[PDB]
């Protein structure tokens, strides 16, 4: 495809007025090429807040931080996560910004990305990840992650309720596409950047083999191993074996969008706090129907009420298993024709 051939991350400043309607908006994205990068970054207006103060949030519970060990070498590691009793935003930020958690003293992002790699297996930090929550007030009407009414609504597993991310230094998000390889959206609600690692949907079982070809030990027990949210690859392990990839990094009061069978990985840069949920478009319904699930083990979605509304006339052949249909990864979302 002539639109984004490169498959870069591309980043967005939507218009108030643009911004008001995130399903078209997402659309539009797509009819640019975004999703061929497999994330996207979409930078709000300035006169847009999720929350007008983040100042009452110290007595917010984190039912299950985990403490984040590394094991591993010459850019291949398996993350294995410790659960810690539950912990308050307060009692977390203290850890997060004391002598031994804190961020390292750093002039560039490519300093602060080689001690990422360098040190991430040292001294496990502590990821106040999954906590069941928004911190959106309830006015909110434009990208509220709560209620984003997306297609995935039709589903009401819990992959459409917001989830709450206190992050600090070194704590790390694993390869892994979504869930039924859905779409997402993050939001970075206060404090130190987020950086990511993006492989585009159409290098995704580039990534699985060479994947699969370092840990053949997990790949024979599970055929979707990667969804275990374990496995660390560096960017140049990436780059020896000729897998393409894109970086960015996400800042305070930014969106990324991550597309079906979109890879990610990346780590925080210091204390802070992101929201996330999946959402989906019309494209995402042949995703979901040919997803490989986690074997061993999980979030599982019965893709017939999506086939019976959006695709009648292959209902029957689907159920027979005769659809035989082939992704390709370039085409944007149906719903992008306005703009095309
Ligand atoms: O910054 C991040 N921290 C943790 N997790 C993340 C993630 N995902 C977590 C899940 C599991 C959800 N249950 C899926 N994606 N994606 C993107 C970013 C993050
Ligand atoms: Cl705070
Ligand atoms: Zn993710
Ligand atoms: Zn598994």
């Amino acid at each position: 495809e002539t639109l984004n051939p490169s498959a870069r991350i591309m980043t967005f400043y939507p218009t108030m007025e643009e911004f008001r309607n995130f399903s078209r908006y997402i659309a539009y994205i797509e009819s640019q090429g975004a999703h061929r990068a497999g994330l996207a970054k979409v930078v709000p207006p300035k006169e847009w807040k999720p929350r007008a103060s983040y100042d009452d949030i110290d007595d917010l519970v984190i039912p299950a931080p985990i403490q984040q060990l590394v094991t591993g070498q010459s850019g291949l590691f398996t993350q294995y996560n410790i659960q810690k009793k539950a912990m308050t935003v307060r009692e977390f930020r203290k850890i997060a910004n004391s002598d031994k958690y804190c961020t390292p003293r750093y002039s560039e992002f490519e300093e602060l990305e080689r001690k990422y790699w360098k040190n991430l297996t040292f001294n496990p930090p502590i990821y106040g990840a999954d906590v069941n929550g928004t911190l959106y007030e309830k006015h909110v009407d434009e990208w509220n992650i709560g209620r984003l009414r997306t297609i995935l609504d039709l589903v009401e597993e819990g992959v459409n309720t917001p989830y709450l991310y206190f992050g600090m230094w070194k704590t790390s998000f694993a390869w892994h596409t979504e869930d039924m390889d859905l779409y997402s959206i993050n939001y970075l609600h206060f404090g130190e950047p987020k950086s990511w690692y993006s492989v585009p949907p159409e290098h995704g079982k580039r990534l699985e083999r060479l994947a699969k070809g370092f840990f053949p030990g997990s790949a024979q027990s599970c055929e979707a191993f990667l969804r275990h949210k374990m496995t660390l690859i560096s960017p140049l392990m990436l780059k020896k074996y000729g897998i393409p990839f894109d970086k960015v990094t996400q800042e305070a009061g930014e969106f990324m969008i991550t597309f079906p069978y979109g890879y990610h990985a990346g780590f925080n840069h210091g204390f802070n706090c992101a929201e996330s949920t999946n959402f989906a478009t019309r494209r995402w319904i042949e995703y979901g129907k040919q997803a490989v699930l986690c074997s061993c083990r999980m979030v599982k979605i019965s893709m017939d009420v999506f086939v019976r509304k959006f695709q009648p006339e292959r209902y029957k052949l689907w159920k027979a298993g005769k659809d035989n249909t082939v992704i390709d990864h370039t085409l944007p979302t149906p719903e992008a024709a306005e703009f095309l």
